[PDB]
């Protein structure tokens, strides 16, 4: 149930915190939709966190793709600082979040 399933064009934007995208609703039309990603993932020690929140604060060289690898996934990757201070390159899945008819939601 990632919404990658049922959208298209998903682009991050607003300083690497908003995930954007076209999602398709119940109906077959496609509705444009942001997720400020920043509400929902964290960084717990230098790694994404689900349900945590701003890991944007203490990170960088973040960067989206929403179709990568032979998976096609929709993969977030960044620089995350660890408690020790030091940055480890990581990434998180965003097939977590779904479109609930035409919104994305985590």
């Amino acid at each position: 149930m990632s919404y990658a399933d049922s959208s298209r064009n998903a682009v991050l934007t607003n300083g690497g915190r908003t995930l954007r995208a076209e999602c398709r609703n119940a109906d077959g039309n496609w509705v444009t939709s942001e997720l400020d990603l920043d509400t929902i993932i964290g960084n717990n020690d230098g790694h994404f966190q689900w349900g945590g929140q701003n890991f944007t604060e203490t990170a960088e060289d973040i960067r989206f793709h929403p179709k990568e690898g032979a998976a096609e996934q929709p993969i977030l990757r960044a620089r995350l600082r660890d408690c020790n201070g030091e940055f480890h390159d990581r990434d998180v899945n965003l097939n977590r979040i779904q479109n609930v008819n035409g919104r994305l939601v985590f």
